[PDB]
Parts: C-alpha cells; sequence; structure tokens
C-alpha cells in the first residue's frame, strides 16, 4: 500500500527567465552576463541566445492560460535580476517589477501558486564589470538588496521561494569548466566564488525570516546521486569521495552550515580552500532553510581514478548519442557508464529509481522536506500534421519518476511538490532549442525563429490527468 | 603526505570478561546468562564454556606483565556484572569489585590506560529470572546502579569507558536469531529490548556526566559497512536499505537520539516498532557521547531481495571455509559474496579499505571522534616446537587495517585509538577456542585446558614495534 500524495501537493512546472522571456533590452532591462556570453562566438549551440527565446515576456497571458487549462497547482519561474536592477545596484526599474507583478497576478487569478526563484544564473553584467560579481563579497549586500526588494513587493502573494538555482552548476561551469560566464577555468576562484554564494544564500534566508515570516524558502541543488561501479572497495571509496565532493560539499552547507571535513582537508592541502572571515560560520550556521530544493535528472556511477587519471571530459551538447566521455578528479574518482540504465540522446542517464535513492539520502541525512524544483526529459520532438506531438518517451520518463516519488513518500520522505522541467519548450543554455523539455511545443528551431506558436504535446494531457487525480492515475 | 598518528594515540588490545576470566563461581560471583546458556546442550562449539576460559581471573598479573612487555598504551576489558552484583541488583560483592581494583592498579602501575566496558553481554541470570532482563524497563535503573557503582569506585583512575558492547549483536542474536541468551526468535521482542537498551545507554551517559565529569564515554557499535553489489539502481537501493536497517538504526540513535524514518515506517507498517513512553525521546536526545566506539571486522555486500527471497542464512561456526550462506530481509536486501575480497576460514571478508570507508562514513555523518574498540583476525594457529607461533596472516591483516586507519586520519577522521582483538587467545562465544585472535597464544583447546601457558606469537613482536614507532613502522 503506497501512501497517497498529500492533499495540497504542489503539482508544478518550471522555467527560467533567460531561457523563456526574451525582451532582453525592453522596458529598461539591463545587460546580464548571459546577454553578453551567449553572443560570444562558440559559447552556445549554433550561436543561439535568449534575445527572443520563446518570447514569454510578451506571451505570458497565453502561457498562463495554458497552465490553467493544464490544471497546474504551481508554476516555478525566476526573476531576471537585470530587469529589476539594470545596474544590479542602483535604482529599481519599476517597469521590471511591474511585469512580474502582472505575471503573479495572472497566476493567482487562475488559482496557480507561484514559486519564485531569486537567482537563475543571470547576474547583471554591471556587477561583473564593477567587481567580478560572485568573486566579491559586495555581491552579498547587493544580492540581499535585490531579494529584499522582491520580498517586500511580493511577499504577500508568493509563499514559496528558492534562493539560488543550482549553485553547484553555475559556480562550477562558470569558474572551473569555463562553459558558463564568466568563462573562467580556475579552481581557486571557483571555491572563493562558491563560498561567497554560500554566504549570499544564508544572508537572504535570514532577511526572508524578517520580511516574509509566514513563507518557506530554500536553495535548489542540482543533485546527481553517486553510485559505485561495483563492490570493489576502491570503487566504493571512490563513491564516498564523489558523494562528498560533488554533493555534501553543497548540501551540508545548506543544511548544517558546515563544509565536509575530508573534502576540506583535501582542498586545504592544495591551497584551494576558500578564504573564511570572522562571522562566516556564525552566518552560515544561523540560516536554516524550510526545505531542500532538488533538481534531479540522473545519477552518476563512478570508479577509482589514479592520480594521473581522467580530469575534464567531453560533454554532449549536440544530441548525437554516445559522444560524451568520462570526467573525474585525479586520485579521487571518475565517472563510468552505468550498464544498467538507458541514456538519452545527450547521454543523460535515465534512472527513476535514482530519484527515490536521492530523496531517501537527503531525508536520511538532513531530515528536511524536499521540493522537487526540476525534473524532466530533454529530447527531440517532431511536430506532426494535425498539431500532434507524440512524446511518449517523455510521458514514460515522467511517469516512472512520479511513481518513484510516491514510493519515497511511502518510505517517509516529506516531498512538498514536484515541478516538471519545463512547461513550454525553451532555450537550453548550451544545447539550443532542439533539446526540448516542454509539455507545450514552441514553434521554432536553431535555424528559424518561425512564429513561436504554442502546441500542446501528448504529455500535456497526460500530466493534466495526473493533476486531476492527485497522482492516483499515471 | 600521510599524517602521523597523534602523540598520545591509544595503541590497545581488548578482551571481554566471559571470554577470558574463568573463575565462574568463585569469590561470590553469581550466575550470568552466559554461564547458564553455554551449559545448555547445542548452544556452543563442542559444548565449550567459560567456566575456566583462559583463567585470566587468577593469571591477570602474568597477562598484564606481558602487556607491559608489549608496551601497550591501553587495555580494554569488560567488568562482569555478576561478579559485582551476584543477583544483579541486591548487595554488592566487594570481592568482585576488589578484583577489578587489583587489575586496574596493576595496569596503572605499568603505565597502561584502562578502558572499561560496562556491558559485554553477561547480564546476571537473576535479572533474567526476575523480569526478563533487557526486555524490561527495570533494567534501566538496575544497569544505572551498576554503572554508577563502577563510576564511583574507579572514575578517579579510568577515563575511557564503553557503555554497551555491540548492542546490535547481543540484542539481535539474543532475540531475533536465537543464538545468544535468552535464545528468542521474535522480531517484535527484539525491537522492544533494543529500545530499552537505547534508554539504558542514554541513562548511564547522563549519570557519567555527573560522576566522571572529566571522563570520556561512548557505546561500541559492531559496524559492518554495506556495499552495493553493482551500480544497478535496485542494488544501490538495497544498499540504502541495508545501511539504514543494519547501521543507522543504532548509530543515529547513539549520535542524534532518533531512529531513521524509513526503517521506522517499515517496522510500523508491520506492528514491529518499539513501544515509546513519554520522556523516551528527551532522554535519548540528551545523552551525547564523547566518541563512537567502532568494532570492525568486515564489510557486507548486498543486492536486491524479492519479498519471497532470502531470510535467515547459515553462519560458519566451524572454520570450514565456504559454509556460510546468504541472509537478508525479504523485500529489502540480501547479502552476497563480494568477489573482490578474500575471506577467512570462517567466511569473514578481509577488507581493510572497508575500515577507512567505515571511519569516513561515521565522521562525515556524525562528526564524532572514533575509538576503534575491536579489530583483528580470528584464525587457526599452530603451536610449533620451541613454543613458536608464526602468525604472518594475522600480522598482514593487522598491518593493512592500521595503514587504512592512518589514511583515514589523513582524511580528517579523529581516531582516538585502536584496540586489537584480542590480547590473549580467548573463548569465542560460538566458535570455541580454535578460532584464535590473540597476540599471545594460550595453550589449551576445545578438549583440554592443558596448562594454559601464555606464548608470544610473532604478531606480539610486530605490534610491539608498531607501538614503539607510533605506527611509523608497520
Ligand atoms: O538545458 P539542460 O542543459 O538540458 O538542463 C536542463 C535544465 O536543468 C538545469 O540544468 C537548469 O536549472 C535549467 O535551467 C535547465 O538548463
Ligand atoms: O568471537 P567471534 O565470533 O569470532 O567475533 C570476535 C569478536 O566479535 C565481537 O562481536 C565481540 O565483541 C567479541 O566478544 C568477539 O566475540
Amino acid at each position: 500500500h503506497l501512501k497517497p500524495f498529500p492533499p495540497e501537493f504542489l503539482w508544478g512546472a518550471a522555467s527560467a527567465a533567460y531561457q523563456v522571456e526574451g525582451a532582453w533590452n525592453e522596458d529598461g532591462k539591463g545587460l546580464s552576463v548571459w546577454d553578453v556570453f551567449a553572443k560570444q562566438p562558440g559559447r552556445t549551440f549554433k550561436g543561439t541566445n535568449g534575445d527572443v527565446a520563446v518570447d514569454h515576456y510578451h506571451r505570458y497571458q497565453e502561457d498562463v492560460a495554458l497552465m490553467a487549462e493544464m490544471g497546474l497547482k504551481a508554476y516555478r519561474f525566476s526573476v531576471s535580476w537585470s530587469r529589476v536592477f539594470p545596474d544590479g545596484n542602483g535604482a529599481v526599474n519599476e517597469k521590471g517589477l511591474d511585469f512580474y507583478d502582472r505575471l503573479i497576478e495572472e497566476l493567482r487569478n487562475h488559482g496557480i501558486e507561484p514559486i519564485v526563484t531569486l537567482y537563475h544564473w543571470d547576474v547583471p553584467q554591471a556587477l561583473m564589470d564593477a567587481y567580478g560579481a560572485w568573486e566579491s563579497r559586495r555581491i552579498i549586500d547587493d544580492f540581499d538588496r535585490y531579494a529584499v526588494t522582491l520580498f517586500q513587493r511580493f511577499g504577500d502573494r508568493v509563499k514559496y521561494w528558492v534562493t539560488l538555482n543550482e549553485q553547484n552548476i553555475f559556480i562550477s561551469f562558470g569558474y572551473r569548466l569555463g562553459l558558463h560566464p564568466p568563462g573562467v577555468k580556475d579552481m581557486k576562484r571557483m571555491y572563493e566564488a562558491n563560498h561567497i554564494a554560500n554566504l549570499a544564500n544564508a544572508k537572504v534566508i535570514q532577511s526572508f525570516r524578517h520580511y516574509v515570516p509566514d513563507g518557506k524558502i530554500g536553495p535548489s541543488f542540482a543533485y546527481s546521486p553517486m553510485y559505485p561501479y561495483d563492490s570493489r572497495p576502491e570503487n566504493v571509496l571512490a563513491f564516498e569521495n564523489a558523494e562528498e565532493f560533488q554533493n555534501h560539499w553543497w548540501m551540508d552547507v545548506y543544511a548544517w552550515g558546515m563544509y565536509p571535513q575530508a573534502a576540506w582537508n583535501y582542498l586545504e592541502s592544495q591551497g584551494l580552500e576558500p578564504t573564511v572571515a570572522p562571522g562566516d560560520w556564525e552566518l552560515l550556521q544561523a540560516a536554516k532553510p524550510d526545505f531542500m530544493g532538488v533538481n534531479y535528472y540522473q545519477t552518476t556511477t563512478v570508479e577509482h581514478n589514479p592520480p594521473d587519471g581522467v580530469g575534464e571530459g567531453v560533454m554532449n551538447t549536440t544530441g548525437k548519442k554516445g559522444t560524451s566521455t568520462s570526467s573525474g578528479i585525479p586520485g579521487l574518482f571518475k565517472t563510468v557508464r552505468n550498464p544498467h540504465v538507458d541514456t538519452t540522446n545527450w547521454d543523460w542517464a535515465i534512472d527513476p529509481v535514482g530519484l527515490r535513492i536521492g530523496l531517501r539520502r537527503i531525508a536520511n541525512r538532513y531530515q528536511l522536506p524536499i521540493l522537487i524544483t526540476e525534473n524532466g526529459l530533454g529530447e527531440f520532438d517532431t511536430l506532426e500534421p494535425g498539431d500532434i506531438v507524440n512524446d511518449d518517451y517523455r510521458i514514460d520518463y515522467l511517469r516512472r519518476h512520479v511513481q518513484e516519488i510516491q514510493r519515497a513518500i511511502t518510505d517517509g520522505v516529506d516531498v512538498l511538490g514536484y515541478c516538471a522541467w519545463s512547461f513550454t519548450d525553451l532555450l537550453s543554455w548550451l544545447n539550443g532549442y532542439q533539446k526540448r523539455y516542454g509539455f507545450v511545443y514552441v514553434n521554432r528551431d536553431d535555424e528559424s525563429e518561425k512564429d513561436l506558436r504554442r502546441i500542446k504535446k501528448k504529455s500535456f494531457y497526460w500530466y493534466q490527468r495526473v493533476i486531476e487525480t492527485n497522482g492516483a492515475e499515471l
């Protein structure tokens, strides 16, 4: 006997500002780091960018009407920092606040609960220009200022907030792999920026306790649960190293205010540990979140890796299956293909049991409620004559993950809600428009902008059915 | 770049009263549950019992002189509760207290640190007869009276104390597997007795803070870290289930005062959860220990197990290799042979890297210091002419574990000490005398006490060197 989904379970879907909004220079909006970065040659798939994206800024009324038709209980979206503070720092742009106020109003008028992500990777370029953005403690005061603005403005209508979206991704990709702005490959700077982001997250959770006393806040972590390749002790040890370095390094800070000691000692042995200042620990430890947000797509299997072994690997940005290669930390661990799971055309593992495992690990270790703020299947879709998108692959992916969530709930994990990625098709940062996640197909590709018309996929109706029955029918 | 062992690392060896002391009915000692149990036909190997054991009660001065020759920094022994309270909870037997006083004085006169185990499985039979011993909350006050008696008599001279030795073993063997007294096979009774023992542990730690304010105290957990068989998600899930039901069930209570939720919910779904009285949680949560005591011998590899699958397995008590069979909890997990590790003649896995993994898991999850209270190799030994015992297999085993401990210390695990099991050969509860662990061979077997003479094994001189060089020389 499975527990039922709780009565007010947030059946949701999600987007991110730069990926959907467009209107990149309208109504006072300032330059963001992604405005700049995406226009640099070779940074994105086929030079795609979010100048227009899917034009959600102008079509939000249509999109919300499709959410209402779907029956969504919740919609997760991010506020574009550069829309609200074009300089990051100076005067509020009221036109920018007015759009999100219009959007929230529309959501509530249709009975949809808004989930607002404060930061989804688009720090204003002015802050990067002024002081290096996440590499400077000044961004703590500046990020706080921007969040308190949003708290005061919308605290009365938005109950659920996410602080930083996938801090582990935009810090690592932006400062170690050089695939995100600022395009740096410097492990020392990476950990300094990561430590500052940790302090920013804690500071605004504290501010949230004052300005929105009845609300619920937490970060959203990009969680890939690690697996050992097999029962060889050296591979299990590699799994221990990988889970602590890739996952506990962030989630222990979110939940306990402390870095894990083995990873710290390893970084300290190389001078790579972050600069701690007086008060940092007191701040980090005095900022408990209401939940752990989890973005989940896949697990990662690892094995032992010699000190001279694999480092950076190839990542599949083209959808040509089988082109990614193993990556790792020399001496600690390396990724390896898990022969027991299928993979997508971008080589992502399809592992719905991995989601239950991951939910269990977080409940077991931190004792916190979980909001699944992203989960979904990115794949090619074909538009058929008659406005038919038969995305059975995506229905099956989502069905199996939702089934594992109910088993995790039965196991005692307190799951607050589930936000599928994504509501409409949107621009994938590094993969372009062909890597589609939406319940709603958007009519454009990487060559032609066409008309951006929305078309309901087969998965739209499946998920509408799920929400209708509170998950009882999948 | 290995860290050295700390200057005052407690290089130790260990015993347990019933396995070593003999003198089972001398100087006013009462019956323990093991005096009665081992004299029941069929309960022990070839009917062996601890009536004489290796006669340490009369020979302790010889044995301590050998410890000083070895240069032991610490000696871990248990107090026989039935020596001190012949009927468990009446008047104190002063001759019983006088033996441990003479032993402790003998240790301290040779510069050896006493490490006292309050409970190593031998609750007096009178308490079993009166109210069922660990199945009654009456044992909480009776164990507290006995602990405080020792705290007051010896607290000036003993700083390191262990409360319950391997609660997970004596409770599950005594109440689920029927292999220890009282010989019960009842899962409901097992979890009730286990909960009472948790309360008795917390209560004595509370008392300890009052009577030995400068001392250090902890339980000693029988830790077998779990491995998944491979990266199949269902086997990783079995591993999550195993680590939670076999390990977190006890260690979360010791460290955090809380049972893990997924295991609790599974027990509750069957009416197997223990009876919780008001005040239980407050007591369990207000008894933090100074260290986690870790008894380590081997890892366990697990895979998925259907609801009709494996339950109880065969355990090797004869030293005939390849006689153990798989065990598990149907629906949750089953053990499986780990093809990457060697095994002893009793089918115990030899996995020194598993100790490093186990130490890392405890440090990472609980941030506690660890005292390794047992580790060693039980094997056949041959006495050759000239009183020579060349146990290079034991040296090899111990050397590799001590090396993995040093690597764990380098990772940042705070390891207080290392007690090898055992100082002299002694009675193995279920395996008789032929399964030897000692640094010191004792001349006797299952059929004759012979002369009980002590003979230093090759490993004696190896450990002596280890201690002399503080582990620099392994
Ligand atoms: O677009 P991708 O690379 O396929 O990832 C899919 C999604 O999951 C996370 O990475 C991000 O929070 C989203 O913004 C989105 O990018
Ligand atoms: O004697 P065995 O079964 O080989 O195990 C060796 C040791 O195991 C631990 O569980 C006990 O604390 C010791 O008393 C000793 O028995």
